[PDB]
């Protein structure tokens, strides 16, 4: 039903062209005012469109919906590499959501399901036509070969992936690597490796989606995690695996390498079954069966300013999320990372986040790191929420 | 950060302090009554408007003491049918005021507070130790009194003549423990398995210093909870005596009742720095954090370690604590009679052993044979141990 954005808005990712321009709300006798580079609080974006998917890469946004019209994702931001899609004139910041175009067979017929964006690059899931890739390509993260002299601003390239065995089902941008689960429960990579982010057993480029081995095989994954070099996957059973950088405490549990290129196993006792997992720049969150949320690796990880590091999963306090005696239903029913901040969703529609405030990319009004939970404010019900580097994109209920 | 007082385990004596657990009671002004059990088997938090510093629980009763100036300085509840809790019911419900006979209540202060099985040991800071409760074998520190009847009594003992200042007292079953600030421990009460430590097996009606292996020995801790005690020196040294029929001396002697305190040279331990003792079980703690557990029972290292004359260490992994932080460790060790708790540098609450009456508060009523979290609305700062119920002293987190 609605669209809630925040954040920093200067490079036009928030989508309200008003934002980056002296300019004042309705009131006839009001004078324009001087903007700054944040919208503080959540803005309510003006977007005739049912919105199904929201993505927020490094400084720019895609928008998507289900609908079998011709026209089913916007994009706003930086697109210096394409990572929007082309766009007419000369414009590296797209201010306003702008259609983006996808080389469709059946245009009236094809739905998309949801779209991803990492620092450069962008992922748009199809429900049967596979998925495709626009912007930057340096590092093979677009799932085709790296052209060595290619100029990926006001480019038209799109590529088509459908190389998997099944269906894919969810896509997962890191910053310079991509993520694809499909419906058999395997994942598929490509991109940077020097992290070993992409899981492949080596540190090399890797240009096209290539099937994941390691502690994965044979397993069910259920849904993948990643937006800077580290990533995790959760089983259907409850199990969790890792890898990619592990420089912050991430994957320090299983080994003292930094660079993991062989997805691991990650037991920890006392998490219990592992149901949603969230990754960010350099912390990690899960959520399990309880609706308890952990974190761990490094930053500001929600436990208050003493809690700055861990190799294991460090408990958030439930009343933290609103549980007390006259409402002990309460739980986190979604969680999702930024590159340096959290947030969570509980039963009860309640938006929480907290971690470094990067340019009011917490919502909260107030410009400072929370290093508790905080709840934010919106004329809405949260359903899900895309986090960025320093904005963050809320898809709500009337 | 206001402080919070966290109790559980068993109810219907009173010595949660709550009335309301003892009845049917009831969230909402809809809510019905709900029939109540005997058991609280998660944290409940005790309202008190006095900051509690120092909480102690008997067997059945519970002793809270403040620092504070004002007159009133102790409360308790439970089981008051030797007047452990001084005069007053059977069962005292709701935390009461406890009076004490002092020289001078407006400057005094109580620093601690102890319970056995059915006495109690009251430190203040400059008028000696008090105690209160039952005295057949002269635990309360005066001549045993052949049919003294200790229900509705007035009686409260001063002792008040030691060679310095007691810095810390601890009840056993039926014997009292007194430390001083020159390292000296002294002891009264029942000798039959050499508890007081004091070379004979008969009743001690009058605080008498140990010698033995003490001896110019400067002591920093004692501990003590059955019929067993252990000291701990300043230099690391750690000393044992009374009960060893459940192998808590068998190191050192094939005696099952031991009257003289004999030094206990563990080389894997490492300098020990606090210790606990339960009924059957021993814990120590060492220079690096690391918990030691030996004696009989639900120890701490599965079900297939029992019983051992030697501390075997938990592994840290247990505590959620790794070596990369080898600064984050446990703090704090204490035991109840058959179970054992655990404070780490991370705010958190670790419990193990026989789960009697849901003593461990972990909500799930079996027995744990590992560390297990006790999750709470608040950080622990420190926790008493009874028999079949717990106290926290937390702080909230905001």
């Amino acid at each position: 039903d609605r669209v809630f954005v925040w954040g920093f808005s200067f490079s036009g990712a928030l989508g309200v062209p008003s934002f980056v321009v002296p300019s004042s709300g309705p009131g006839p006798r009001a004078g324009a005012r001087p903007r700054r580079r944040i919208q503080p609080v959540p803005y309510r974006l003006e977007l005739d469109q049912k919105i199904s998917s929201a993505a927020c890469g490094y400084g720019f946004t895609l928008l998507s919906s289900k609908t079998a019209d011709v026209t089913k994702v916007w994009g706003m931001g930086l697109n210096k590499d394409s990572q929007l899609g082309f766009h007419g004139g000369g414009y590296e910041y797209v201010l306003e959501p702008s259609p983006v175009s996808l080389p469709l067979d059946r245009p009236q017929e094809t739905r998309v399901l949801q779209v991803s964006c990492g620092r450069a690059h962008s992922l748009v899931l199809t429900d049967r036509e596979g998925v495709f890739s626009m912007g930057n390509n340096s590092y093979g993260q677009c799932g085709r070969k790296v052209v060595e002299n290619e100029i990926y601003s006001e480019s038209h390239r799109v590529h088509r992936m459908q190389d998997f065995d099944g269906q894919v089902v969810q896509v997962a941008c890191g910053q310079d690597h991509s993520l694809f689960l499909t419906d058999k429960g395997e994942v598929y990579s490509c991109g940077w490796g020097a992290d070993g982010q992409t899981g492949l057993g080596h540190y090399n480029i890797t240009s096209s989606p290539t099937k994941l081995g390691g502690d994965l095989a044979g397993v069910n994954v259920i849904q993948v995690a990643t937006y800077g070099d580290c990533c995790l996957a959760v089983s259907a059973d409850g199990g969790l695996f890792g890898w990619g950088n592990s420089e912050y405490l991430q994957l320090a549990s299983v080994t003292d390498s930094t660079q993991v290129n062989v997805p691991r196993c990650l037991h920890f006792s006392g998490v219990g079954k592992v149901r949603q997992a969230a990754c960010g720049g350099t912390g990690c969150a899960v959520l399990n069966g309880e609706g308890h949320v952990f974190v761990w690796g490094y930053g500001i990880l929600g436990k208050g300013p003493n809690l700055v590091e861990s190799a294991v999963p460090e408990m958030i306090p439930p009343t933290l999320f609103g549980l007390t005696e006259f409402n002990p239903e309460i739980q986190v029913s979604r969680i999702r990372c930024g590159l340096s901040h959290f947030a969570a969703l509980t039963n009860k529609g309640e938006l929480f986040v907290w971690g470094k405030n990067i340019r009011g990319c917490l919502g909260i009004g107030r410009l400072e790191d929370q290093y508790f939970p905080w709840r934010v404010t919106m004329p809405g019900e949260p359903v899900d929420v895309a986090c960025g580097v320093d904005h963050m994109v809320t898809l709500a209920k009337s």
